[PDB]
């Protein structure tokens, strides 16, 4: 459910369940327009990149 299919390395699906360790990592939405973090056990937007150019790594560190 990282992206309903074709998810990236640092891309996650919003309103989706995340891991416990994910709570200490950042991921850029599949739209690459916003950044979401693992909160309350679910991926929630914490930052807005504005443009679809946000890219991160498999280890997190999501950046615009």
């Amino acid at each position: 459910d990282t992206c309903g299919g074709g998810y990236g390395v640092d891309q996650r699906r919003t309103n989706s369940p995340c891991q416990a360790s994910n709570g200490d990592r950042h991921f850029c939405g599949c739209d690459r327009t916003g950044i979401v973090e693992c909160k309350g056990g679910k991926w929630t937007e914490i930052q807005d990149c504005g443009g679809a150019s946000c890219r991160g790594v498999s280890q997190g560190g999501a950046r615009c």
